[PDB]
């Protein structure tokens, strides 16, 4: 019937003349259930909701066993936001059907913003299951392996899902990402460098790239992805703060000041970028203005908490600290604890001279 | 009901103990296959070839159905050099018992050693099909296979070598040349940091780890490896000359100077070396030593290609252009494909108003090198100046 008319207007994206063929049919024959269906459908492709929930109301009150019609109900509540009625909804459309692919995925979508992260991976494992050539739901399941620190189990989901389509940069970029977490450098460029290679307006695969080279310290090929990142999106602040950190330490403090700043203008919010520009700036030979800018950077947030004992239990390592604690608790009878803070110090930084200059004073006074 | 005491000794690694028991052994029992064969294992393991064959051939007369009796005596005659004679035997060795592992092993060698390579191939094959956990038997397959082409092959066996031993560092390394070979310098060298991380004594990982660093432009760790690479060879040649090239890489022209030096002592019969000491001064200013240098180079190699090109841009630079053609013409003479010589040469035509001659050369130079960015410059000119 019209049903073939129905289908082409509704792929040829036509909704109205969809929506129209369809009325007509389901006014001769009240029983079609595929057309309360495609109506539900349609009017969900027209932010319709309720005409979409309606007509899919229609379609259960006519056929209780239909999986379809509470999935469609199910997506016009995930949206409302309604996620337990989502939920609920999904559970019985894949009760009536278990092997209704969509319902699956529908639901991981539900689930995961619901809070429940093990119920969604075993929403995909089964989609996967039944279908273990939807790579990008590999993918998907992938992420949230990696979210839940299964790095090997996403590793895997990633190679899986690379394996069924080659062709796949995301894959590649995220499996890059996650042997950068398990430090394996050489590795991440690799998939980065691949991920790229497929897809050359990656914005995201240069910007990683150019964060892993840059911690390997290959500054070269470090600052060439960063500006391949920033051609294709010259507004990324972050870019700038590490592009410029990357000249600074290439020895171009000069540029490092002028790219530092730019950064913060994209963002006045960069702390770092504004205490690396006075570190900067005193190497340029203005310490001046260069306390200032650590002030303003200090002064937007105790974030970092330099502005003693409570700067060190948010730093960790913090040898700075661990010398300054030491020193007052030192000068206080309290030498034996302060030599205890020195001795970590110096075991995080092994070139702090007054560290030790202050410990072997520490140890005299002990002696006495 | 025998007197096995002798063996107890025998594998303790005391051989006249047990050549002692045994002697006495078959003076009672003239028929100890089991002492014949140890007698046998026995000289050969301490390079007593004549005797070893003998009491093999002993053990053959008694039991003729004894495999390890005709692969220690086939093992007598590779070392001897002849391979006809042991690849029967270790052949023969088999067809009694095809179980028998180092009979397929030793048959690779001597196979391989002969000519045969798909052979000893398969040996390594069947030898695995029988025990899968021979891993050092894995990469020896690769290794045969990866100077064969096949690198996706070989790949797969050091892949699974190290699925079976994990800590098997020559592996890694082994695994690595396919990856550079195959234009992975990022696995390349990821490997090569495992074959080092694992065995810090790897000398052929680190000379392995920099060679590919430097060809990806990473100088200073490309450094720190040949660094190493030396710190275990002091006296390693052609390390020296790849290091001076790391150098000269990085401006530091005298080290590289005293570095190319070095290295030539270490290797009188070095071309690539002078060859480069050469562009070394001829940089520093010293053009005439340059000069020099790129004469002995062509004295040695008579056909080097870069002496060639590069003494030629020296004499170009010295009006000597005449000459300076018979030198780009040699050079494209040993080396058609030499893109450089192509333009090098295209540019002194192109000085002469020799124009359509330096298109020719241009063009030629591009194809070879679709990334040349001054042959692109230039034919740009050259089609302009043929047309004001
Ligand atoms: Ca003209």
């Amino acid at each position: 019937g019209p049903m073939e008319l129905a289908h082409r207007e509704y792929q040829a994206g036509d909704f109205e003349a969809a929506e129209r063929h369809c009325m007509q049919l389901w006014r001769q024959e009240p029983d079609n259930t595929g057309v309360l269906l495609l109506l539900s459908s349609i009017h969900f492709q027209c932010r319709r909701l309720d005409r979409s929930a309606h007509f899919s109301t229609l379609a259960i009150k006519q056929n209780p066993l239909l999986a379809e019609a509470y999935s469609n109900l199910g997506n016009v509540y995930k949206e409302r936001g309604q996620l337990q009625e989502a939920i609920e909804h999904y559970r019985h459309a894949l009760r009536l059907k278990p092997d209704f692919i969509d319902g699956y995925i529908n639901l991981a979508a539900a689930l995961v913003a619901a809070g429940d992260m093990e119920g969604a991976v075993q929403a995909y494992v089964s989609a996967l299951q039944y279908n273990p050539d939807l790579y990008c739901v590999r993918s998907d399941l992938g992420n949230l392996l990696k979210a839940l620190g299964r790095l090997e189990e996403a590793k895997a989901c990633y190679l899986k899902a690379i394996e069924t389509q080659p062709n796949f940069a995301v894959a590649w970029s995220n499996l890059g990402c996650v042997f950068n977490a398990q430090g394996e450098i050489w590795l991440a460029i690799h998939h980065f460098e691949k991920a790229v290679t497929l897809d050359p307006n990656f914005l995201d695969a240069y910007i990683n790239l150019g964060n892993v080279l840059k911690e390997a310290r290959i500054f070269d090929r470090a600052v060439a992805a960063y500006l391949r990142a920033l051609s294709l999106s010259p507004n990324h602040a972050v870019v700038h703060g590490n592009l410029a950190c990357v000249y600074y330490e290439q020895g171009l403090i000069d540029l490092a000041i002028d790219t530092y700043r730019r950064a913060i203008e994209l963002q006045p919010h960069f702390p770092d970028a504004y205490c690396n520009l006075a570190n900067a700036l005193k190497e340029k030979g203005s310490v001046a203005e260069a306390e200032d800018c650590y002030n303003t950077a200090l002064r937007l947030c105790p974030t970092h908490a330099d502005s003693y004992r409570k700067a060190l239990e948010v730093f960790p390592e913090f040898a700075a600290a661990h010398s300054n604690l030491a020193s007052v608790l030192q000068q206080q009878g309290k030498l034996q604890e302060a030599l205890m803070h020195y001795k970590e110090a110096i075991r995080i930084s092994p070139t702090f001279a007054d560290a030790y200059s202050n410990m072997g004073n520490t140890l005299k006074e002990m002696q006495d």
